[PDB]
């Protein structure tokens, strides 16, 4: 089991965070309802994105405070667990390079 996407690498002291509405990786295999999840912090810390209701924190409800978990949602997303998307089997699929809309605000020491 794995994130669908490559990691965001923390090169500085600042932790990963996003303004509300920003930070969900682009995934054209998903729809507007699906655009919601968390980054989990795994040399420079690597943060990996998982859809809500999937991954190591599959049971964790959106917004719940927890060390090393950063919540992201695009306006229009729904609260349902993203069971249909699930996680990646790295034996079958390489990670998708993580892409964010141009002009997405990133903290110092992050690049995407």
């Amino acid at each position: 089991t794995a994130s669908w996407f490559t990691a965001l690498t923390q090169h500085g002291k600042e932790e990963l965070r996003f303004p509300r509405g920003q930070g969900v990786p682009i995934n054209t295999n998903s729809g507007p309802d699906d655009q919601i999840g968390y980054y989990r912090r795994a040399l420079s810390p690597r943060w990996y994105f998982y859809y809500l209701g999937t991954g190591p924190e599959a049971s964790l409800p959106y917004g719940a405070n927890k060390e090393g978990i950063v919540w992201v949602a695009t306006e229009g997303a729904l609260n349902t667990p993203k069971d249909h998307i699930g996680t990646r089997n790295p034996n079958n699929n390489a990670a998708t390079v993580l892409q964010l809309p141009q002009g997405t605000t990133l903290p110092k020491g992050f690049y995407a």
